């Protein structure tokens, strides 16, 4: 019994944080084989960053400009490339601390953990989620540039995030290892704001899942909904648009509990209207929507 | 920018955790140079080890299965002397921590890390866990520096769905036994020392809304904290938030006002980082880890 925002043990990316200089910006890389990772604007400066032309300025620098520090030892560069708004800087010594890995595209809703950083020392660990702006909801200062997110399942460690900056509403923007940013945003300093939030409609339906399996019935009613209804009445309080995908989704909860998914719904469309009425819903006064379906059955069963 | 629930990185702990099989029983064991410590409701204790060998421990370390060469109970801690010394061994100390304290913990299920979640010690000496039937003998640890502080290892679920475990030395918190009966978690009270320092985290992030331009009396505020269930905060708690009160610029009574407030009258509809209620598991050393960057 007990329900806890749970982040995956950190160890295995532990092993892998460094810390990447060059010139006057020094942020964290992910060392993996002998290849570090970390965002391409590690090779920015004052003024090239409004408008850089990373390509141009990746063609000014040699291996040596770039310090690189795992723990005491200071890693070679050998080589350096650029995917996307990531830097590859090639090494000469392999990570012996390399765990079995895979770089993974997240879509909004997945929830991950982050390894926070500063100057290749982990710091702290803590579950997140990918928001539907594409946005992140994370506790960063600076330096805390090139800290991953993360899945541990099984034994691999899926990679899905570095982080690369902070918007204006303090909500961080980053990209998957392959350098791909999610959401609109640019490594620029140019002004960007993250889109209008959106509360995850398929999370908070799990997360009721595991506050029934953790007895708490009290938000329950006799009442059903359509599709269409629950949506147009989710659309009203801000939450993402249930599809069949989710419905499809929460099956295994739904059957583990037996409350049916559109039944289940109205439970939730009962709670957006009335609230919560002095009560809470697995020691949370608020809907919570950063625990996936998944990460219900993890956390509930094994 | 940002407030989360964070947890000390768990992999010095992680090379730590191993499986302890003992007849029917599998939990957790904590492997530390060459001694494997693990509930002693693994096997009249005294009469229960004294019919074991050191054969009847399956000690397993990955694949590895370790040899037990002798065994001995330190309270409620069984203590499994193995032939072999942990490599991944990290510098670590036994802490017994005082309620309020905060503390990660590193869930496992046959000697296997599968979550790690940052709790606090609850008044009431019960900890607010996820714990499932395997997870016996997952530890409770904060990291000073690079030494791993060890405080908890959970022994059991309260009817209540409340967690009960000891410090490494077998030391229950709270008034618990490690046997079949009827226990119950004593009534809970909310961590003000900690609620105070989870405010101040919110002003750093730019949260004001809650604050006013009163102040009170350490013996007016301690007068209706005791009225809400709240933890009477002593004069060192004072002291303790003094940094945050600097850095800030608002007053540990001042806060307090704000807090007396937000105790008789709610949020309305606000929330404070996040969250509709008023956070506890935040100490004030926490909050200035987290909002200073402080690595290990
Ligand atoms: O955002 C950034 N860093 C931080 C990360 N995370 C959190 C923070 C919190 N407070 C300060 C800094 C933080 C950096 C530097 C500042 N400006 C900036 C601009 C651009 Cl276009 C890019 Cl790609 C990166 C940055
Ligand atoms: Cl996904």
């Amino acid at each position: 019994s007990g329900f806890r925002k749970m982040a995956f043990p950190s160890g295995k990316v532990e092993g892998c944080m460094v810390q990447v200089t060059c010139g006057t910006t020094t942020l964290n890389g992910l060392w993996l084989d002998d290849v570090v990772y970390c965002p391409r604007h590690v090779i920015c400066t004052s003024e090239d960053m409004l408008n850089p032309n990373y390509e141009d300025l990746l063609i000014r620098k040699s291996n040596h400009n770039f310090l690189v520090q795992a723990g005491n030892v200071q890693l070679r560069v050998i080589g350096h490339s650029m995917q996307n708004c990531v830097l590859k800087l090639k090494v000469d010594t392999a990570n012996p601390k390399t765990p079995k890995y895979k770089f993974v595209r997240i879509q909004p809703g997945q929830t991950f953990s982050v390894l926070a950083c500063y100057n290749g020392s982990p710091s702290g660990v803590y579950q997140c989620a990918m928001r539907p702006n594409f946005t992140i909801k994370g506790s960063f200062l600076n330096g805390s540039c090139g800290s991953v997110g993360f899945n541990i399942d099984y034994d691999c460690v899926s990679f899905c995030y570095m982080h690369h900056m902070e918007l204006p509403t303090g909500v961080h923007a980053g990209t998957d290892l392959e350098g791909n940013f999610y959401g609109p945003f640019v490594d620029r300093q140019t002004a960007q704001a993250a889109g209008t939030d959106t509360t995850i409609t398929v999370n908070v339906l799990a997360w009721l899942y595991a506050a029934v399996i953790n007895g708490d019935r009290w938000f329950l009613n006799r009442f059903t909904t359509t599709l269409n209804d629950f949506n147009l009445v989710a659309m009203k309080y801000n939450y993402e648009p249930l599809t069949q995908d989710h419905v499809d989704i929460l099956g295994p909860l739904s059957a583990q509990t037996g409350i049916a998914v559109l039944d289940m719904c109205a439970s939730l469309k009962e709670l957006l209207q009335n609230g919560m009425n002095g009560r809470t819903i697995l020691g949370s006064a608020l809907l919570e929507d950063e625990f996936t379906p998944f990460d219900v059955v993890r956390q509930c069963s094994g």
